[PDB]
């Protein structure tokens, strides 16, 4: 054996270690003694026997003992790492090739005035030293909860620096007593030095094993890359699918222009005899006993009028509107909820200094005398303070203000250090523990980490409820924040939970409502006006208080069943019903009117009931029609969809019946009592020879409508849904702005034993032999990519960790017994619960049978005082057990920001594909606002069905009573234009999908059939005395039956929304205007331009 040192040989410093000797390569060591062989093995390794001509000495090997313990806490997360640190040194000095490379550069003298050297040179693979720095790369301390290399490498990065720690002369601080210079340059040819080169191990060595947290190769690395969207370049795929079937379509058509069936099974044709007659009985009935009817319409009026009023009318909660009561989200809510508590009511406050940071002598001091009276002394009405309501983490411990105030104990730190004091506190909160002992993250208080450049604060208070009495502490809070006088140069925006159900219904939208429909009336009574000019203002008048008649019928019909009528039943069934009911006065009173001219039947009831029976077929058939559409929206999941789906076929339903047997009656009474003597619409019409131009203009339309259909956005955005220059205004503009951290994440376990050693390790994160796809593990790998980018709140992990005999403080149990040890019993007697050497980061004396309840009881009701792991104050309310079994357990992780819609939808799609990234646990995502957000998942889709099977209803509803495929495919030809053509200036009028959308796009179809249905009966129904050509009969219905539609729902309905356009509420304009303002002029422009065109090319 050769070496370049060996023995000790005094020290350098008086009262200090020793030094090595340095010798030269001549001598040879001797045979190591029995003791030391021993020793040196145990210390570094069992490869050591074979062994026995070291370098090392007894008083070295235990000097060497000595040093690689202090350093083994560090290290000894990740065994990989450990192995490495101790080979290293244990080579260094008891190797047998010490000398070979190990090369002494310059000698001094001792105290004894031996020979110590002062410093010397070793090499090593460059390989190697890079193996070592990344096998202790990303090792995590535990007390500090952060990278162990700052300790170890002083913050190295490279592997050159990392080992200069190692190896620089720091006498002080218990460092090296020599330099050594770790060089990396040296040729082999020398024959007298060669680098070090010995086994090393990594992370992703199978044997030596480390956990995920500790390096990133034991990490899960297969991540399979998700990807849910179907997008080539610029534009949407489906919209390069559409635009190449253009290109690939049009070339085959190119080429080639350069190179009933209903007679057979007459049971549909003997359809269109029975009930003209059918309806001619209740015509004649209607008219021949017109008071018979009035009373009872009247009455009706009366009788349901009292039930709207006085017997049941309700409306529901924003809870009950949106999020239906079936939906798998709402029932994982109800066991988040019946288990671990209802989430905290969240009362967020604002301090914001726009044009600097708010910290300040004047506003710190300001604000801790106002922070103190809403948390203190602020008694609502019922006489409750805020800490009868707040919630506090268990009884013994106040309750939590995520504020900055908490810092300092809630106290004025003064006005001497608190720029320094608050400082360090933020940047490790575990040393500044607020008073109800759980940390505070900065990025939750404030909008920038900086702190004391901080723009603002958050003061958000969180309340557990006191069925009601906190519905009532809020209001206070409301008027007494809005009342505050904040100082120059600083501004408030708060929010509170009341204020969804409080601001929300405070708009005053009803005056432009109210006036929008006035000018309905007004106009509708001057244009049933005769043809000479007489005015039929009692015929106008009373014919709509029929159409008003219905809407109090039904919505008066259905509180007998216990329906609940919601907001928006207010706006989109009276709109519906104007229009439905405003068509069928005119067709009525309109053919009458044109059969005082022909004298048929002169008599004037006769005159009516031949009116009726012409006109009636297309009325019920269209009414069939829109009833179809809305009783297919029944079957929807959205609770405010079906809920209209109910009203609307009602109120539709209930339209038929009295405006053909209660306003039949009144024009029979008006007109008799009348007797009125008998004394554009084709100059302009008659412009038809246009017609392959107009099928051209509006195919072109639907065309480019069909590929800006995939650009729909979903999502309904909250700050236009309450009324606007609120409060919240700058909250929803200002949670978007200066909040840095999302909404809670609340991973559920169920039903995991968590006792057996195999269940305990799909939880693990910070051990070793737990598995690699653990919870822990992929959802620390799904911080990067995911919406989840917050640490897990793992118990488990520190379950466990506060059992580590090193933390001797944390479980401390007295001698001989089981029975715990508080900090009342001071006196030694008490020990560790956990051996030194039973407790392993391997998971080898870890509870596994009922002892995981005996020691996780004792964990739980920690005081968490002594030292920062506990039980009580961060996971009392996390987990539910029974003595026996954990039931459940709650592993909280937050998300990112999330200030738009857009990444809302994202982040409830990433709850969903994270909990079923689990097929081993039954686990679930719960966050606040997943509900909500559950309908835009399957929102696309969905529609598609809603109103693609309403088509197909409409060419089948519509095919029995036309008796024509040719002319039912292209009534449900435009039906489908109209909607389309709606589906993409949705898109260019900034208005997004959902379920206050998906409903009106659902009476677009509704409306849609009611333009063009009337004219395609007409065409297809002609009276014998017309001309039986495609030409002649499209004529006549527009002169027929076209200025029914121009006067009557064309202009009804666009006269008042015009008016309409004036209101106020964001919402109302956004989908209620924008929506039903396209609706009437796409559909007009279709009915009116496209239909005579195509019907006389059909
Ligand atoms: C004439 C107009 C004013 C009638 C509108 C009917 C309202 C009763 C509906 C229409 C859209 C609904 C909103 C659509 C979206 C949401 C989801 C959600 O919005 C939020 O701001 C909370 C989000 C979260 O919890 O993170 C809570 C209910 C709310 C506001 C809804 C409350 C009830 C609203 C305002
Ligand atoms: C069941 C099938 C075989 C019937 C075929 C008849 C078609 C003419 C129907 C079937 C589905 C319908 C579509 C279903 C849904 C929509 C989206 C909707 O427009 C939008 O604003 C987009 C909404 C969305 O889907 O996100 C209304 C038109 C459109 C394209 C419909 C147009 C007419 C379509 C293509
Ligand atoms: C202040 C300590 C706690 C920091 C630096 C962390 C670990 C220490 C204990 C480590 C870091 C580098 C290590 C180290 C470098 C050099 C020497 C000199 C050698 O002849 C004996 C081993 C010894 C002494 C070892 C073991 C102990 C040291 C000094
Ligand atoms: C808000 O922060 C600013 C620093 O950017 C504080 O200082 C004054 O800010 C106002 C603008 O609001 C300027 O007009 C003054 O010139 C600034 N003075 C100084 C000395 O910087 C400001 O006091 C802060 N607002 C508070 C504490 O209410
Ligand atoms: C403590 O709760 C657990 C979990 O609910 C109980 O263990 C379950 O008991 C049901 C029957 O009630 C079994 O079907 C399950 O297989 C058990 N295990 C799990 C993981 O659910 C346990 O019985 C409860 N202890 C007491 C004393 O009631
Ligand atoms: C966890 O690490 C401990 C500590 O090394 C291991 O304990 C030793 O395991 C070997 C396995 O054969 C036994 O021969 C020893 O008697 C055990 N004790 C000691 C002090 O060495 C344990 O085996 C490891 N377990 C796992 C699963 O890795």
């Amino acid at each position: 054996a050769t070496c370049a040192m060996y023995g000790n040989c005094g020290k350098k410093s008086v009262f200090g270690n020793e030094l090595p000797c340095p010798v030269p390569r001549s001598f040879e060591p001797p045979v190591l003694s029995d003791e030391t062989s021993k020793l040196l093995v145990e210390v570094c390794g069992e490869e050591w026997k074979e062994v026995r001509y070291a370098c090392c000495t007894k008083d070295q090997v235990v000097a060497l003992r000595d040093n690689l313990q202090k350093a083994q806490p560090l290290i000894s997360s990740c065994p990989a790492c450990l192995k490495n640190f101790n080979n290293l040194f244990c080579h260094f000095t008891c190797a047998a090739d010490q000398g070979r490379f190990v090369n002494i550069t310059k000698v001094e003298k001792s105290k004894e005035d031996k020979d110590i050297v002062a410093e010397l040179d070793v090499f090593m693979n460059s390989s190697w030293a890079s193996e070592f720095y990344d096998s202790c790369k990303n090792i995590k301390f535990s007390a500090t909860n952060g990278y162990a290399m700052d300790l170890i490498g002083g913050g190295a990065k490279n592997y050159s620096q990392f080992l200069k720690f190692l190896g620089d002369a720091k006498p002080m601080l218990g460092g090296s007593p020599f330099q050594i210079n770790y060089k990396y340059d040296l040729a082999n040819e020398e024959k007298e030095w060669q680098e070090f080169n010995d086994e090393v191990y990594a992370c992703d060595d199978a044997q030596y094993k480390c956990a995920c947290s500790d390096c990133q190769e034991s990490c899960p690395h297969l991540k399979p890359l998700k990807d849910g969207v179907c997008k080539v370049g610029p534009l949407p795929c489906f919209s390069l699918s559409v635009l190449i079937f253009y290109t690939i379509c049009a070339l085959f058509a190119f080429m080639w222009y350069y190179l009933v069936f209903e007679s057979f099974n007459n049971e549909t044709n003997f359809f269109n005899g029975k009930l003209a007659n059918l309806f001619t009985k209740v015509g004649q009935f209607s008219v021949e006993n017109p008071y018979k009817i009035l009373i009872t319409t009247v009455f009706s009026i009366f009788v349901f009028s009292f039930i709207i009023f006085q017997y049941a009318t309700l409306e529901t909660d924003p809870i009950n509107l949106w999020v239906s009561k079936n939906s798998e989200k709402f029932k994982e809510k109800e066991y988040f909820d019946d288990n671990f508590g209802p989430f905290y009511r969240t009362e967020q406050i604002f301090v914001v200094n726009e044009t600097g940071p708010v910290l300040s002598y004047e506003t710190l001091h300001w604000w801790f005398d106002v922070e103190n009276f809403i948390t203190e002394e602020l008694q609502s009405s019922e006489n409750i303070g805020y800490q009868d309501l707040c919630f506090r983490p268990t009884e013994d411990s106040t309750c939590v203000i995520e504020s900055f105030t908490q810092y300092f104990q809630g106290a004025l730190p003064n006005k001497d250090s608190w720029k320094r004091e608050l400082q360090e506190c933020g940047k490790f909160p575990v040393n500044c523990l607020p008073t109800f002992q759980q940390p505070l993250k900065t990025n939750l208080l404030f909008s920038d980490d900086d702190i004391l450049n901080a723009h603002a604060f958050v003061v958000t208070l969180l309340l557990t409820n006191h069925t009601q009495s906190a519905n009532r502490w809020e209001e206070r809070l409301e008027e007494y924040l809005l009342d505050l006088k904040v100082p120059e140069g600083l501004r408030i925006s708060f929010n509170t939970e009341i204020s969804l159900e409080k601001e929300l219904n405070n708009n005053n939208d009803i005056s432009t409502v109210a006036i929008s429909y006035l000018m309905m009336f007004l106009y509708a009574t001057w244009a049933l006006r005769r043809k000479d000019g007489k005015t039929r203002l009692l015929l106008g008048i009373s014919g709509l208080l029929i159409v008003l008649a219905s809407i109090v019928c039904a919505a008066g019909f259905l509180t007998l069943f216990g329906l609940k009528s919601t907001l928006i039943i207010a706006e989109v069934i009276p709109f519906l019903i104007l229009a439905i009911g405003i068509d069928n006065i005119f067709l009525i009173t309109h053919e009458y009117d044109r059969n005082c001219e022909q004298k048929p039947e002169y008599s004037i009831d006769q005159k009516i009931i031949s009116a009726i029976g012409r006109m009636s077929p297309s009325i019920l058939m269209s009414l069939l029609c829109q009833t179809g559409c809305f009783l297919i929206a029944a079957f929807v999941t959205m609770p405010a969809v079906h809920n209209f789906a109910i009203y609307s076929t009602v109120s539709v339903i209930f339209n038929g019946v009295l405006q053909l047997t209660a306003y039949v009656s009144i024009l029979s009474l008006y007109e008799k009592r009348s007797n009125y003597k008998q004394i554009l619409k084709t100059f302009y019409f008659k412009m038809l020879t246009q017609k392959r131009l107009i099928i051209i203009i509006f195919s072109a339309w639907f065309f480019t409508s069909l590929v800006f259909l995939p650009e729909i956005q979903f999502g309904l955005d909250q700050t236009l849904a309450v009324p606007q220059d609120s409060y919240l205004v700058d909250y929803f503009k200002d949670v978007y702005s200066f909040l840095n951290v999302g909404p809670p994440v609340y991973m559920v376990v169920k039903n995991l034993d968590l006792t057996k050693r195999q269940n305990q390790q799909k939880i693990c994160g910070k051990f070793t032999t737990c598995e690699r796809d653990s919870l822990a593990n992929v959802l620390e790998q799904e911080r990067h990519r995911s919406t989840i980018t917050e640490p897990l709140a793992n118990w488990l992990d520190d379950y466990f960790m506060f059992l580590n005999p090193q933390n001797d403080q944390c479980c401390r149990l007295k001698k001989g017994t089981d029975e715990v040890c508080p900090p009342s019993f001071p006196s030694r007697r008490c020990e560790t619960c956990f051996q030194q050497g039973s407790w392993n980061y391997n998971m080898s004396g870890f509870p596994e049978g009922k002892d995981f309840m005996e020691y996780l009881s004792i964990w739980i009701n920690a005081p968490s005082d002594p030292c920062p792991l506990g039980g009580r104050a961060p996971y009392s309310t996390a987990l539910v057990y029974n003595e026996t079994s954990v039931s459940a357990s709650v592993f909280r992780t937050a998300h990112h920001p999330l200030r738009s819609q857009k990444d809302f939808i994202q982040a409830y799609s990433d709850g969903v594909r994270i909990s079923s990234s689990f097929p081993e646990l039954d686990m679930f995502a719960y966050s606040p606002f997943y509900i909500f957000f559950v309908q835009y998942q399957t929102l696309g889709p969905l529609t598609l069905k809603l109103i693609g099977s309403a088509i197909i209803l409409i060419f089948f509803i519509s095919s029995v009573f036309l008796q024509n495929i040719r002319s039912s495919f292209l009534l449900a030809l435009v039906v489908t234009m109209i909607i389309v053509d709606i589906g993409a200036l949705m898109a260019l009028l900034g208005i997004s999908l959902n379920a206050v959308s998906l409903v009106n796009l659902i009476i677009c179809v509704g409306l849609g059939v009611e333009f063009c249905v009337h004219i395609v009966r007409s065409f297809t129904v002609v009276p014998s005395e017309t001309k039986k050509d495609a030409n002649s009969r499209v004529l006549y219905s527009l002169n027929t039956i076209g200025e029914s539609v121009i006067k009557g729902i064309t202009l009804t309905k666009f006269i008042g929304v015009c008016v309409l356009a004036f209101a106020q509420s964001k919402i109302f304009d956004v989908f209620y205007f924008r929506m039903w303002f396209t609706l009437i002029i796409v559909a007009a422009l279709h009915a009116l331009l496209f239909l005579p065109a195509l019907l006389s090319l059909f």
